[PDB]
């Protein structure tokens, strides 16, 4: 039942709306990634809200959790698309925004792109299952909270704990075995922790970009600028931190 829902609520394809006839320029490429961010967020909000047990969380916590976790959530799914599609050779941000080494450079994001490409690579190196992925992605929504807890921190802990048990559940079967089960869970929880440093590098990047957006001609859509100037700082100043397994 858990998996039927995750499989059922999983978002479809989201295009960034990039003009691929115009030259790659920092401004263009980043305005596109931002718009894509605005579009994908609309879908993350719907998905999250349709997550089993999600409604147990307090209304403000529901929103807060989405607002702190979107970067890692989008980065993780983006790595999956790059994987199932381009076998991790390039970053499949959208069907109309697939970065090559040249785009990775002309974006002043080469490094972060290397790390995300590296993540996508892990889905391969580890042979991640579509279902392990659905579960791992679900748990990333419950992977970053304020240091002083949320309004109803007891519902989040319940919720989060349950998602950890489903992850172990979907490996403890044919998706693990012999001496795998223990090793399999150590590597998946290790792969999950890996998305966090990558998310933080992008948080600082996007934040700096937003402060000087008017000068590099890159513009951030409504929700992006608001969430980047209201929520992301709380993360960057240490008020909200990721939950690490290791
Ligand atoms: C979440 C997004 C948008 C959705 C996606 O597939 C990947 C991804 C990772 C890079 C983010 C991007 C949104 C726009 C950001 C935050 C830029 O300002 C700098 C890094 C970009």
């Amino acid at each position: 039942i858990f998996l039927n829902v995750l499989e059922a609520i999983e978002p479809g394809v989201v295009c960034a709306g990039h003009d691929n006839n115009q030259p790659d320029s920092f401004a263009a490429l980043l305005s596109s990634l931002n718009e894509l961010g605005e579009r994908q967020l609309v879908h993350v909000v719907k998905w999250a809200k349709a997550l089993p047990g999600f409604r147990n969380l307090h209304v403000d916590d529901q929103m807060a959790v989405i607002q702190y976790s979107w970067m890692g959530l989008m980065v993780f799914a983006m790595g999956w698309r790059s994987f199932t599609n381009v076998n991790s050779r390039m970053l499949y941000f959208a069907p109309d925004l697939v970065f090559n080494e040249y785009r990775m450079h002309k974006s002043r994001m080469y490094s972060q792109c290397v790390r995300m490409r590296h993540l996508s690579q892990e889905f391969g190196w580890l042979q991640i299952t579509p279902q392990e992925f659905l579960c791992m992605k679900a748990l990333l929504l419950f992977s970053i909270i304020p240091v002083d807890g949320l309004k109803n921190q007891k519902f989040f802990d319940e919720l989060r704990m349950n998602y950890i048990k489903e992850l172990d559940r979907i490996i403890a079967c044919k998706r693990k075995n012999p001496t795998s089960c223990s090793r399999r869970f150590y590597q998946l929880t290790k792969l999950l922790d890996s998305v966090q440093p990558i998310a933080r590098e992008l948080h600082q990047f996007t934040f700096d970009l937003l402060i000087k957006s008017h000068m590099v001609s890159v513009d951030f859509p409504e929700m992006m600028a608001e969430i980047i100037s209201v929520q992301v700082p709380k993360i960057l100043s240490g008020k909200v931190k990721p939950i690490y397994f290791h």
